């Protein structure tokens, strides 16, 4: 529907099925795919896949696909494909479910590597690197397809409500989607962080975004856009006041992950705004630890001008001079000398 919309944004080979309705046919196919198979949407869509195969298909392949469908897992096949016209090809792909249904599975997504030609070794190790991450790609698409979809729906039953005059389940509803406009608010801004995206960043603030939303890992907008090196989108971010301190899972901050990255900028900013210069990840290392161990000097002096403890340990005791040393940046060591 409006799902069919921003998968078409995606230039990438795959589909998606619908394990739900009989034989599991398939709801969405991409252009690359269509033109690779010989295809169209018409005569595939609704249409179950073993179309793909013929006489030279592993049977045994096939069937360890079958098997992960019905075990709901994951599962990366190299195998012989057929076009239209009858023309072989290496499909070499990645099919993982779509889960949270409720918590569950609702859909297959299947990416399948262009190429015709047999890939072998780490050529074809970083190729399922690549479309097993075009496949968590369309994974968030998914989703939020679908929380629109909620919230289109729930809009409704709003209307239906105050028109049979039922202020009581009004309320019931106005609270349910606050809920999950929310969520939804959280998982497009953490996305559009990613993506560097500072219109859509900006935009969704302004319908009220909570700039502190966490993905599961604790990793908040902030910190993608510290990772990603996105200026204009760390600066935006905290204007509408999003906790410059924020720890993930790791121990990470936002100027952890600057440090590690070499964002210079980045870093000034934050410490400019606040940041806990000194915070420790869970294993003891602050950013200054990381900017002498990773060669960053000129990251090094910024973070000294604003308090960095130079005799700070992690967990094996090192100081950042120390790992400047082991690390054989006798530079930065000679400024950590300087400052000891």
């Amino acid at each position: 529907g409006d799902l069919a919309t921003t998968l078409e944004r995606i230039e990438k080979n795959f589909v998606i099925t619908d394990p739900r309705l009989p034989d599991n046919p398939i709801i969405f196919a991409s252009d690359s795919f269509l033109q690779l198979t010989e295809y169209s949407r018409e005569e595939i869509l609704g249409r179950n896949a073993r179309f793909l195969q013929g006489p030279e298909t592993d049977r045994a392949t096939v069937r360890k696909i079958r098997d992960a469908i019905d075990n709901q897992t994951e599962v990366t096949v190299q195998l012989i494909n057929y076009t239209k016209s009858g023309k072989k090809f290496w499909n070499l792909f990645h099919l993982q479910p779509m889960r949270d249904q409720k918590g569950d599975v609702q859909y297959f997504i299947g990416v399948q590597l262009d190429g015709t030609e047999h890939v072998r070794g780490e050529l074809m190790e970083k190729g399922i690197k690549e479309i097993k991450q075009t496949a968590e790609e369309i994974a968030e698409a998914a989703l939020l397809a679908a929380l629109k979809q909620q919230i289109k729906e729930i809009e409704e039953k709003i209307k239906k409500a105050e028109d049979n005059g039922d202020e009581d389940k009004v309320k019931e509803l106005r609270e349910k989607l606050d809920k999950l406009r929310k969520a939804y608010l959280i998982l497009a801004l953490l996305e559009a962080a990613k993506k560097g995206q500072i219109e859509e960043v900006r935009r969704l603030l302004e319908l009220g975004a909570d700039a502190n939303g966490a993905d599961g890992t604790g990793t908040t907008p902030l910190h993608l856009a510290a990772y990603s090196g996105h200026l204009e989108i760390v600066e935006v971010l905290l204007k509408h006041g999003a906790d410059v301190d924020a720890s993930d899972v790791f121990g990470y901050t936002p100027l952890h992950l600057a440090a590690y990255w070499g964002h210079l900028e980045i870093v000034e900013v934050l410490l400019k705004n606040g940041a806990d210069v000194n915070a420790m990840d869970s294993d003891g290392m602050t950013p200054l630890h990381l900017a002498a161990k990773w060669g960053y000097l000129e990251i090094v002096e910024v973070l000294l001008k604003h308090g960095a403890d130079v005799n700070a340990q992690d967990k094996f005791g090192k100081t950042p001079f120390d790992l400047a040393i082991d690390n054989g940046n006798e530079d930065i060591a000679e400024v950590l000398q300087k400052a000891a």
